[PDB]
């Protein structure tokens, strides 16, 4: 990962109190930012797109790893659905703010060695948010898929963030707001705010969480993914379905069905099945469906495990493929994924991060919050069917990014 590292010349502070969060606020223009990450991905040089390459090994790594910690936590009843790179980026954003012994910890924590006594075995923040700002420049490069990151900074009253932290913040995205308000006095009343503010400036329906954050947190970190997929010559098919969610449960919902040249293979080794369908000419999304409902777990483990060298590439094949209109959402605090994966005060009461602001903070919660969408574009073949819980993931060929990897145990 030479390309994510400081050189030998990169070898060598004003604060701000955030407005309240009553502010009026004018909203996110999701197709502004689209226009902005087009423009990024298309001036890329033959140095770029290296990086990419090797920034999103570091991301599927802790992609996989934390989603394992996602399903040991529990993701609740619907399923499980993890942005590898909204974490890494968060988990980056930190480390700009960070200093030792946390700053390295990070690092170590993303597989990359902190050699004792070396600068140049550090990473460059700046440089890889740039190189995963390039990853998502490449996933939306018709327009049928389309990716809003959002970051929410909420302070507690007072304390005040340094304006060289949030320079870094905009490289990963500019959708960037920080936000005062009370986190004491009324914690629940607080959360509230937030999921309202959030509501009233991108305009997205997501999960809501109501439990309260730590009385005494004086920084919020927030980051909320927005996914739209079109599926070209597919379309919802008339009326509602059936989606066995088990034996003895069952929910009527709408499907879309197309029909196209697609990969399929059937892994008899293993007991499962799996479908690949462009979504453009970059994008892919993977399907997964285990021959038997009670494997779900055991067939998740088993292909959510680095290198995805099951991906078999046969001739592609006449397939009506058929399946649930997705509306994913999740939500989670990676402090929570941290502390199953056993460094719990990894960004903890006890984290080094005095680069954030002019006091160090006490980060009470580092949410990702995900909402995904998947919709219709508009003789003799294969029927494949999702008519069952499934696994799916969307991976970009060129970066070899998994920018979605979840489960689907019911569709809303």
């Amino acid at each position: 990962f030479h390309l994510l590292y400081h050189n030998k010349s990169t070898c060598a502070e004003s604060t701000f109190e955030p407005v309240p969060i009553q502010a009026k606020t004018s909203p996110v223009n999701e197709k502004t930012l689209h226009d902005q990450l087009v423009l990024a991905a298309e001036k890329l040089e033959d140095e770029d797109r290296k990086r990419a390459a090797q920034v999103a090994m570091i991301t599927n790594f802790v992609g996989f790893r934390m989603y394992k910690m996602l399903n040991e936590a529990g993701s609740g009843a619907s399923g499980a659905i993890l942005s590898p790179p909204a974490l890494f980026g968060t988990l980056v954003s930190f480390y700009l703010g960070s200093l030792d012994p946390t700053a390295s910890q990070l690092q170590t924590l993303l597989d990359v060695p902190v050699k004792e006594g070396d600068c140049t075995s550090r990473l460059d923040g700046h440089k890889v948010l740039a190189a995963l700002r390039a990853v998502q420049g490449l996933l939306v490069t018709q327009t049928p898929l389309l990716q809003s990151i959002v970051v929410g900074l909420f302070t507690a009253p007072g304390f005040r963030l340094k304006h060289s932290f949030v320079q870094s913040l905009a490289l990963f995205t500019p959708a960037l707001f920080p936000r005062s308000l009370d986190l004491s006095t009324d914690p629940v009343l607080a959360t509230e705010k937030i999921n309202r503010f959030i509501k009233a400036v991108t305009g997205w329906k997501m999960n809501l969480p109501l439990e309260g954050v730590s009385t005494d947190s004086t920084l919020l970190f927030n980051t909320y993914v927005h996914f739209q997929g079109t599926m070209r010559g597919f379309s919802q098919l008339p009326g509602v379905h059936e989606f066995w969610v088990d034996n003895s449960i069952s929910v009527s919902v709408p499907m879309i069905s197309g029909t196209g040249n697609f990969q399929h293979w059937s892994d008899a080794q293993n007991n499962f099945s799996v479908t690949c369908v462009p979504l453009g000419e970059r994008a892919t999304l993977l399907l997964i469906q285990p021959h038997c409902i009670s494997d779900l777990d055991r067939v998740e483990a088993l292909i959510f495990q680095d290198l995805l060298t099951w991906i078999e590439n046969p001739p592609p094949r006449a397939i009506r493929l058929t399946l649930p209109q997705l509306e994913i959402r999740g939500s989670y605090n990676l402090q929570d994924l941290l502390a199953e994966d056993k460094l719990p005060t990894l960004l903890g009461a006890e984290a080094n991060l005095n680069n954030i602001g002019d006091t160090n903070p006490r980060v009470g919660e580092v949410l990702n919050s995900i909402l995904l969408e998947l919709k219709a574009g508009e003789p003799e073949a294969l029927d494949v069917t999702l008519s069952s819980p499934f696994l799916f993931a969307i991976y970009e060929q060129d970066s070899g990014t998994l920018h979605f990897l979840g489960r689907v145990n019911n569709p809303q």
